[PDB]
């Protein structure tokens, strides 16, 4: 009985999954969190949070390495799966990792210094403790890499793209990518003539448009700082705004970055809370300021929506998922309101239903675009593409 | 035979033309060009450049009150129309200018310094010259004030919102409203109920959508900066991004503006110019770079009609304007087969068709959406509301 090792290395977080191979079943779930600092805990399943103090990603990974050999699993890992946040242009798929894939990896480091130093420290942690297993690096980004150049350049001047490869990546790819896949099935479509938009909602958030199969458009750029607005990130803005600002308060380039990637969002305007929960219960509750960041989420959702519907032939299916997408009655029935121009007719009844109802039509039948909620595996995913690889000869 | 005097002052120039009341028909053009400069001409109609040197803007609009009295117009010189760029939230129409509109108008003049400071040396002037004329000011921004907070406001803190002003303005104002009311004639539609996207397209470029005859959304923000890519402002652009190329470069917030503002759009990615006559032609001798440029600029048109369309409950009409609008047969082609998702079929024959043809449908029959070129005339529209508040009693 075979398992997966799924391994996300954060900023401040180890979160790993095992997957059963034969049914893609989390058997067991944990989070090393409170990375570098003097108070580092790792909480398995919740039935015990552990503790250490001031330790490496390798430590925190060790103690997993120990964890899974107390409850006999080590003899089971056949593949270990890695989420890497940035491939760059070298990445277009998931691949085995070899010497040249982590060489690579640090190639394309400096377009997300934070998260792909924190993966490639989490790759070599789980090659010492792990060499007999066959590992495998899934990106981010590699998904969007079927963009045509008119959707990723930026109108910035030539050289910043060829000469410092500025432009548009975008990011949940594995989540939208999955997504994709189960659509086509739920919703009975050809993947080779479709048209879908797949609208990631959580903390972070963002649209694609997947046209045959592949991504065509994606909301988020070369950060996650572009396209919809979202926790704690004001999504898009302007840049004569964000240079006017600074003219007055003295801020620098990097304050406003502060501030537009932590402190902005549903957070920056309600006042309140970048957790949805919090807002819906204080709109309810007649709170402003919590009704209109929703009502701005809302309309930056639907707006980026039937935008990038234009790099679609034909729209088939617009579908929902993260926490928001998948636990929200609300945003989703606000946002398929606001798209009655493209001929959306909502199902309440159908879009009342809890996520514990799984993958879902939430569209009424005379709609002429299918709308649904599909939960989102990103770990699932990562599993998919070591298993497959794991039939592979290097 | 009375005439209404419109003037416009820019950064560097004083461009003023002379309309008829009784059929807003021009009798004379002009423009006051390299304004502050050592060599500052002044070239009516073309007819004579004459000259100055190192002149205000008071001493260029004397030009003009000289040379409308040598050919006999001073006596019929009724109204005065005066285009200022940024009406702030205080203006939501064309008014009769008083001591009241000139201090509100200094009052909203930085959120556009150097622009509005130019409008109203521009009114202090034509107020000496013809203090016995009424004179109507006529705001760049106050058809989009009908704009609702979900659409004005950026996911950036409160604070910056309520504190400083940070919000959603747009531009083209006038010229969306104009076209506007030029559509509903055109495609016989009633205003009350009825949804338009104009496309205004010149080297300033901006989408707007008309829900009802009312402004709801539009793609320029606080500044120009925002939106479409431009002649040479880059359009939307990721913050993220910018903050990434000024840890590589150097570079500060304000060179990246002038970056942004002056290098970059058609004149950025192609490397060759902002025309767009220059580009198409550069494109058809097989230049790569400009045909990107093209690509990218269209793809850009598309992502943001589609998605000023999420404002509207039904979409009627898109209507083409602007320099590139009214007179690019290919640039209106390639939008509309980008847009083949929202149901669009365009008639070749009449798009070949130039602009001397003037308003004038291009979609063929069968289009779910009526497509049409409509040329934007700004100074008959700011000649028309004085026309009407000429018949006020002050
Ligand atoms: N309305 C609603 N929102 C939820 C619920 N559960 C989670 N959310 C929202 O979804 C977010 C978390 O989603 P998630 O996909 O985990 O985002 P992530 O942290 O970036 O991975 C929270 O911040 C909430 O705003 C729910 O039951 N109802
Ligand atoms: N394809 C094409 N483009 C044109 C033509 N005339 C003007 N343009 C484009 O339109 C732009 C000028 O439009 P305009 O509305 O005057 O822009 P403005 O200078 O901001 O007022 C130029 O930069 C050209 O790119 C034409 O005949 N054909």
């Amino acid at each position: 009985f075979p398992v997966v090792l799924v391994i996300n290395c954060g900023s401040s977080s180890i979160k790993f999954s095992v997957l059963d191979v034969a049914t893609c079943d989390v058997l067991m779930a944990g989070i090393a969190d409170g990375m570098n600092t003097e108070n580092a805990f790792l909480s398995i399943n919740g039935d015990k949070p552990i503790n250490l103090a001031h330790s490496n990603y390798e430590d925190a990974l060790k103690a997993i390495a120990f964890e899974l050999e107390k409850r006999d699993l080590t003899d089971s890992v056949a593949l270990i799966g890695h989420r890497i946040a940035h491939g760059g242009e070298l990445f277009t798929q998931s691949v085995i990792i070899t010497d040249e894939i982590i060489d690579n990896i640090r190639r394309v480091s400096p377009l997300a210094p934070l998260h792909n130093y924190a993966n490639l420290s989490g790759i070599d942690a789980a090659r010492h403790l792990f060499p007999a297993v066959r590992q495998v690096a899934v990106f981010d980004t590699s998904f969007h890499q079927t963009l045509a150049p008119e959707a990723y350049l930026y109108g910035l001047p030539w050289e910043y793209f060829s000469s410092l490869g500025v432009r548009r990546y975008g990011f949940h790819g594995t989540s939208h990518r999955y997504v994709s896949r189960r659509a086509y099935e739920l919703l009975d479509l050809d993947e080779k003539d479709s048209g879908l938009i797949v609208a990631h909602l959580g903390n972070g958030a963002s649209i694609c448009a997947v046209r045959n199969g592949q991504s065509v458009d994606t909301s988020m750029g070369m950060t996650p700082l572009e396209g919809l607005m979202m926790g704690t990130r004001s999504g898009d803005v302007d840049f004569g705004a964000m240079a006017w600002i600074a003219k007055e308060t003295g801020q620098t380039l990097s304050d406003l970055e502060r501030v537009v990637n932590k402190e902005s969002g549903l957070l920056g305007i309600s006042g309140l809370s970048s957790d949805l929960r919090v807002l819906e219960k204080a709109w309810h509750e007649g709170h402003e300021r919590a009704r209109l960041a929703i009502k701005t989420f809302v309309h930056r959702i639907a707006r980026h929506i039937a935008g990038h519907a234009a790099s679609l032939h034909r729209l088939d299916g617009i579908i929902f998922t993260g926490g928001i997408g998948e636990n929200s009655v609300l945003i989703r029935q606000l946002v398929i309101e606001h798209l009655g121009v493209l001929g959306l007719t909502l199902d309440v009844e159908m879009n009342k239903q809890p996520n514990s109802h799984g993958e879902r039509i939430i569209s009424a039948n005379p709609s002429q675009v299918i709308c649904a909620v599909i939960p989102t595996n990103e770990e699932k995913m990562i599993a998919l593409d070591a298993i497959h690889l794991g039939n592979v000869k290097a």
